[PDB]
């Protein structure tokens, strides 16, 4: 039973429909899986069924090569018995009334990710399953809207390159379908202030020019800041006994990823100069999402411990480590609520976000989440 048909874009219709995950006319379909890839109870029960034991054998060795997922976070494993070569496994977050947004957050995270999967190996069909809605608890309403929220924000945001054009949204019961088609329905001035009070300026800027107390530079393993454009214009700016100055600091230190060192400014208008070692994309890997997050909580939270007040951020990684900026902007907004609410801070209070004038997807990537954020 089919119940709405929508355009998104020239050539692409989303399609809210009723049936079974296990046998749709549709190239991939979407696993409500949990972090061990493991299918206990569920839909993904229906599936690992279905497909028989090779279906987990696969998740069984990618979670013995790449390790456990965490929430917010999406891998793709072989279908087995299934009327499809691929599984894409969707790890949504369990639900918490207190950490609503954050939730809100991660499970978005998932779907965004499971598109660009899909787009990965050029799939032109996708079905989605109601994430989260059933074992972990999120309720069907905002669930859904998010699902679909998710899924208009891939092709609003950049419509510049795209494979899909079928994407289903599925479940057999009639009411989550139901959801998601009123779903559907209703989904169809830079400057924020978290709960516990720090606010986040968007500030169009070279990073160069920043007027905070701190600073963070985006830099290589081997250091050099001559490589890429960001570290090039602090480079420059600042004058060479920056780089002088960040060999001697990172000296007898294994430099590695994630890995963070702090510098004095010289000519440059701030005290210190945070510089880290950004993962790169990698497809947006479990661990490159870690492990990005944390250089944010840990430059905030090094801000706090020298009783500073100002830090300034740029898109690092949207470059040379290929995140896709929307995803970033995003990533980094949670991290700087998550971060101030759980926290009670004594001296830090402004997080700027510094977007090259001539950097216009960035501009624009924050700017929408900034809107949903006063929304
Ligand atoms: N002057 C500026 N002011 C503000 N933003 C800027 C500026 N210049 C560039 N951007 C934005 O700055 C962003 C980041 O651009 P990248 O310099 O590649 O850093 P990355 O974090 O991607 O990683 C690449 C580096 O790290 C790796 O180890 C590689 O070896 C490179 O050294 C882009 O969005 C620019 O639009």
């Amino acid at each position: 039973k089919c119940f709405s048909r929508t355009v998104l874009a020239p050539g692409v219709v989303l399609i809210v429909q009723q049936g079974d995950l296990a046998r749709l006319p549709v190239d991939v379909v979407v696993n409500a899986s949990n972090e061990d890839l493991k299918h206990y109870g569920g839909l993904a029960a229906a599936l690992s069924k279905a497909a028989g034991p090779e279906l987990q054998a696969d998740c069984d060795q990618i979670v013995k090569r790449e390790g456990r997922l965490l929430p917010g976070n999406a891998t793709i494993s072989k279908a087995g018995k299934l009327p499809y070569h691929h599984v894409i496994h969707a790890v949504g977050p369990r639900w918490s009334g207190y950490e609503a947004p954050r939730c809100v957050y991660l499970l978005r995270r998932a779907v965004q990710l499971s598109l660009c999967l899909a787009e990965k190996y050029k799939y032109r069909s996708i079905a989605i399953p109601a994430i989260s809605s059933g074992v972990f608890g999120f309720p069907l309403g905002r669930c859904v809207e998010t699902i679909v929220s998710a899924i208009k924000e891939n092709f609003q945001f950049k419509k510049d390159g795209h494979c899909l054009k079928e994407i289903y949204l599925v479940d057999v019961s009639e009411k989550t379908v139901e959801a998601f088609a009123e779903a559907v329905k209703t989904v169809f001035k830079g400057s924020l202030v978290s709960p516990g009070g720090l606010q986040m300026l968007l500030v169009k800027e070279g990073v160069q020019n920043a007027k905070t107390d701190v600073v963070v530079n985006s830099v290589p393993l081997d250091l050099v800041l001559s490589r890429g454009p960001l570290s090039k214009s602090l480079l420059e700016k600042a004058g060479p006994e920056l780089q002088e100055e960040l060999d001697t600091v990172g000296q007898g230190v294994a430099v590695s990823m994630g890995t963070v060192l702090k510098t004095s400014s010289w000519n440059l208008d701030c005290r210190y100069v945070l510089h880290v070692v950004a993962p790169e994309w990698r497809n947006g890997s479990t661990s490159s999402l870690k492990i990005m997050e944390d250089i944010i909580r840990e430059c905030m939270e090094i801000t706090e411990s020298l009783s500073l007040k100002s830090i300034a951020f740029p898109a690092i990684g949207t470059g040379n480590l290929g995140f896709p900026k929307n995803i970033f902007a995003e990533l980094i907004i949670s991290e700087v609520f998550k971060f101030s609410s759980k926290n009670q801070l004594k001296t830090l209070q402004e997080v700027h976000f510094l977007l090259h004038p001539s950097d216009h997807e960035n501009i624009q990537a924050f700017s929408d989440e900034f809107a949903r954020r006063a929304n």
